[PDB]
């Protein structure tokens, strides 16, 4: 029996900031009515555009929010997003047991130590740039697969020297502007993500109504689900074992027929 | 460059039978308009619990709605759903190039010449029953991939002796009851529908919202989309041309995508 993928719902926290904590609590429980098993919660954008805010505003968005989750749904699953040692450390105390890191580990030479003193996974997704905000460019590859391969293995080399165990680290090829400005190289990571599963970690993606699922009609984002569903299918298919989401009743519904296609018949 | 699927949008025709041709030549431009390439009549259900229709019958549904997309809509590419030889042959003449026959010429013995004497194409669907009206019937199978290829390989052989070349020859494995009332087996179907690439035909299928997308959740039929979606984009990824749909929009924006996956980078 072939398990399932965890889908991971995104809520993102970016006079009144009260106001956003009682509606985190009801989009919370809404991505788990809607079949999220974990709540992924963020309070730095780091796509095109973004700039970077401190840990301390980091922290007076997503620690409220934690400890409302935390007191209101007790059982929910909740991963951070964040690049931030200081921040990591916090989300780690509240509950959380899983760190997103969009830098895999780079932009603080602390966080990889935090998460080694916990029992948390990490996430680390590959970027073509240093910088955790990721840039508007065009970035062309001679082999991106060989590339973020390359990458991911060495990331994963450092997350183990400073104390992560294989077990809690998990891998993201990276998606949409994050590998390239230009789609074809998401599509490209999409078709050979299972010569990922050589490096003998879990596998997490982000379709996500990200600009590469444009297509030729030039689709916004509202036009972008079906877009979504079939490269998060597909994103399973190919080895995926987390796929992060708006969409979290229909990506599930759509990876669960992957998840049956991958299903071999009865032995 | 490799060419986007065929989307083929089902129209279905099944005191006042007047009202549906003027409503039928509405739902065709829609389809079109949604980037259907090929408009599929049919007057006969076949699906479980249908029953059998004359010839008489089911032109009387077909023709007016066919003469009326002809008259309407010029360019529009026209198959026909249609087990019997009188009803092809008939709409062959009134200009469709498609034949789509779910009992893969066993039906009526004289449809394979009648093809052969047109340049249209033939689609041959797999069914586990003889009669082209499929049973509720939870077949099971020591290896369905074997048997669905074995079928094929034989009807394509039949039609070749017929008249009919293999370049005029597209086959679909059969998908939801016809396969099996068991859903497993369709599932398998499309994990493992590259292996009949080698037969040396395009091939078709049709996810559609059938009842084996209905998963875990026992979904209905307005549930099924994100199914679907699924489904058929990985048909495509496993070599699928052609996919026959109700979700014209959004099937294709979904296939578009695994065609860009399949896509290999710049040579
Ligand atoms: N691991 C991971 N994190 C992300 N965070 C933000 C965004 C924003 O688009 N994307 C991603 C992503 O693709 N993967
Ligand atoms: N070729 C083909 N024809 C069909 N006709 C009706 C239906 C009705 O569900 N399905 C199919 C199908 O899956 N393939
Ligand atoms: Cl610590
Ligand atoms: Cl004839």
């Amino acid at each position: 029996g072939m398990a399932k993928v965890k889908i991971v719902g995104i809520l993102n926290v970016t006079g009144g900031r009260f106001v956003e904590t009682d509606k985190a609590v009801v989009r919370a429980r809404e991505l788990l009515s809607q079949g999220a098993d974990i709540i992924e919660i963020g309070g730095e954008s780091t796509g095109p555009g973004s700039n970077t805010i401190t840990a301390d505003e980091e922290l007076a968005r997503i620690v409220p929010v934690i400890r409302a989750i935390r007191s209101s749904l007790p059982d929910a699953n909740i991963a951070v997003d964040t690049y931030k040692a200081e921040v990591a450390r916090k989300a780690l105390e509240l509950g959380a047991t899983m760190i997103n890191d969009v830098s895999a580990g780079r932009a603080d030479p602390k966080l990889f130590g935090v998460v080694a003193r916990s029992n948390a996974q990490i996430v680390l997704m590959y970027s073509k740039d240093t910088d955790p905000h990721t840039s508007f460019d065009e970035r062309q590859y001679v082999d991106v697969v060989r590339t973020v391969y390359d990458f991911l293995a060495e990331r994963k080399k450092a997350a183990m020297s400073a104390g992560i165990p294989a077990d809690r680290i998990i891998l993201d090829t990276g998606l949409g502007h994050f590998v390239s400005s230009d789609p074809q190289y998401s599509f490209q990571l999409l078709a050979h993500l299972s010569d990922f599963q050589d490096l003998g970690c879990k596998l997490f993606l982000s379709p996500s109504r990200k600009s590469f699922l444009a297509g030729n009609e030039l689709l916004k984002t509202a036009d972008r689900l079906p877009g979504t569903i079939a490269a998060s299918a597909i994103a399973v298919l190919h080895g995926a074992d987390y796929i992060r989401t708006h969409d979290v009743l229909e990506v599930r519904r759509g990876c669960e027929i992957a998840t049956a296609i991958n299903q071999p018949p009865e032995r």
